[PDB]
């Protein structure tokens, strides 16, 4: 396990448009979303974690307990509900989102002062990197 606490800004984004296409997100929103460089505020307190993907255009908030399955309301992305579980896999943070879509989930880890995040859905993989600014 590692410590994700902090405020992070996006450095890079790769294959995000195809990842959103796999979720049936409309073209217009896909183009707009891929041009946004959202911040990430993570509050880690024990096994309780809050991850806020921030943008004035639109936000997405996660508030969960590691190891405990919860009903994830993805309103704002594709408006789906998934039975999600986020667990530790060594120093990596694994998330599996069970629902209508195949292979939906993500993996997060740290390299120096950078947050690495890979998102997957329907066999598609998106890669993002963030820099710890606070
Ligand atoms: C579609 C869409 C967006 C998607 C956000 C996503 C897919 C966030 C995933 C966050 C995760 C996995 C956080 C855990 O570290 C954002 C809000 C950028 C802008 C508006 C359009």
């Amino acid at each position: 396990p590692v410590d994700f606490n902090g405020y992070w800004k996006m450095l890079s984004n790769e294959n995000f448009e195809e990842y959103l296409r796999a979720l049936d997100v409309n073209v217009a929103l896909r183009k707009i979303a891929n041009l946004l460089k959202p911040d990430k505020e993570i509050v880690q307190d024990g096994d309780h974690m809050i991850i806020r993907t921030l943008s004035t255009f639109r936000n997405y908030i996660m508030d969960f307990q590691v190891g405990k399955e919860f009903e994830e309301d993805l309103t704002g992305i594709d408006d789906r509900k998934c039975m999600t579980t986020v667990s530790w896999d060594g120093d990596k943070l694994q998330c599996v989102q069970k629902g209508e879509k195949e292979g939906r989930g993500w993996t997060q880890w740290i390299e120096g002062d950078e947050l690495h995040l890979e998102m997957r859905a329907e066999g598609v993989t998106c890669k993002q990197v963030f820099k710890k600014v606070h």
